[PDB]
């Protein structure tokens, strides 16, 4: 595969001094619902708000002097953006990041993130950036360096909660769930990992039950983190490690949101909640992988949400 | 005064099986912002959504067998109402939580989580006294005090035996004021603990009595109170008065648009789902007032005690739903 135990410790050693090992939550009542132990590992408190600092931290750190010396860029309209904006402000180099975007520009101007403006376009943009200036291109999820960083996930929760026999994990190209399935997977090769997806994006379900990448012609799903397709890295690591992709719709996304919010206290974002929709699902529950669990990891990918229709009614009350 | 380190020590032993030692999380935006480091010491993620689990299940577990077996009762509209539900349901107690009819459903429902007999009451103060009064007569169920008390204080200062030992180079603390419950604990216990450590109020200004009682140097009170901070609408006790009087340096007031923005802050920066009165330290901290004071100057290290995450999102939810099917649309 394209990463394995040996390169994601590496990229633990890598990026120790720069990522949080962020906290581990639970609660009682959400354990009732699902009538099994939840351990909702935050990722909503990462630096940058989501896991992908640690990828980008480790494609980033892991360059060589003269290699890192022309900087780096990337396209992305989400949280990708803000991660290697911050892991290059760490590392002391410059990045370009071409948007797009939504809130998450903000947060690249808080990283001092040299933005280039997009309209195809992307494409174009970050092509004659990386022509001219020879910056090193930073991927979201298909290469060996980000898998890897993703892949502390595990490293961390099974610290945390050694006796954890299944994974949750949100998909969408699957660079997080692949760093998560490689790492868990040889540290306990019994344990369990399962995607969650949804609807709107299905493509990693339809993928795994035609044995073959699907992509799709559009997506219409509210979890704006989830819309990618597998990459040719991750793919492999979808089919061979992976039991299953649990689809939910947007409604259960938003009601597992709620309760993040409600119950957990955890501000997260929809891309960031699937996982408890999946495990609150009946897909789930009438299954043999409900009936085998105990002990489930559910990974809150992020926190990163525009929630200015809230704050406006706030200040219209006065 | 009514609580001392022993008190509160003991506390600590008596409740430590029953409410989780709460994380501090901090941001380097934040502090930024303040020109200091900040620590938040989230009782949002303490049971029932607040610290009051705390001073509850001490006053609850200190009683012997046979106070506790005529049940235990309280009046509120607010947290203290599911935490002493709460309180007593890991005892096995029945408790009475006397609830103003127009009370937010929200809270309610947490009473109703914790399996609270709940008795009505008419909105006022006086109302939910008599009707407090008349359940002790009838049940002989012991009074269980949100503010002012002994066991109710010396719960609370478990809250700053956590903090300390967590971040043992904090020098000040802002600490949001209703009754004064939370900050004379959070103060007894910090100044026996290091008597030059800053304790700070952050009060809302239309609900700013406690202010008011500092310059006054006595209890003072208001007609009524203008705050969407809900949890930060009630007046000192005689037992709370004496600590915030002695061992509370200032008390920082903040208007409803600043706490507002405090809140904001804490959901897109910290990412934690606070209630408005659990954002109100931060708002303090962000202040003019305080950054043009001694008090900020001297400082280092601050803890802020975000004290509650139980708020009615629901006007989010609805536009949530309704987003969502427009965009599938
Ligand atoms: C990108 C993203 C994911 C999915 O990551 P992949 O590695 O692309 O599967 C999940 N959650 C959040 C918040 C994201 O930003
Ligand atoms: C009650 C409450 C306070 C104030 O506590 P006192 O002991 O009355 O000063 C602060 N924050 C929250 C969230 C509360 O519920
Ligand atoms: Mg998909
Ligand atoms: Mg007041």
């Amino acid at each position: 595969y394209a990463a394995d135990i040996d390169s994601i410790r590496e990229a633990q050693a890598r990026i120790a001094p720069y990522v949080h090992r962020t906290p581990v939550m639970s609660s009682t009542s959400i354990d009732a619902m699902v009538g099994k132990k939840l351990f909702f590992k935050c990722e909503c408190f990462q630096k940058a708000g989501a896991f992908k600092i640690r990828g980008a931290s480790n494609s980033i750190f892991a360059l060589d002097d003269e290699q890192v010396s022309k900087g780096v860029v990337t396209h992305s309209s989400g949280n990708h953006a803000a991660a290697v904006a911050l892991a290059a402000k760490l590392r002391g180099i410059p990045a370009h990041i071409v948007i797009p975007a939504p809130s998450k520009v903000e947060n690249v101007k808080c990283y001092g993130g040299h933005i280039i403006w997009s309209d195809e376009s992307r494409e174009y943009v970050s092509k004659r950036v990386q022509e001219e200036t020879g910056a090193v291109l930073i991927h979201p999820i298909n290469s060996k360096y980000t898998i890897s960083g993703q892949g502390t996930v595990s490293l961390e929760l099974l610290e945390q909660v050694p006796e954890i026999d299944t994974i949750i994990v949100p998909i969408s190209g699957g660079g997080l769930i692949s760093g998560v399935a490689l790492a868990a997977k040889a540290i306990n090769p019994s344990i369990r990992i399962l995607a969650a997806e949804p609807k709107g994006a299905d493509d990693s379900a339809q993928s795994k039950a035609a044995g073959k990448i699907i992509t799709l012609p559009s997506t219409n799903t509210i979890a704006d983190g989830l819309r990618a397709f597998l990459g040719d890295l991750t793919w492999p690591v979808v089919r061979d490690l992976v039991d299953d992709v649990i689809v939910v719709d947007d409604t259960a996304i938003v009601d597992a949101m709620k309760m993040c919010y409600e119950i957990l206290k955890v501000a997260v974002e929809p891309s960031g909640a699937i996982g408890l929709a999946a495990a609150l699902s009946d897909e789930f529950k009438q299954s043999s992988a409900w009936h085998e669990s105990s002990k489930i990891g559910i990974i809150v990918s992020g926190g990163n949400v525009d929630l200015g229709t809230l704050w406006q009614s706030m200040y219209k009350h006065l």
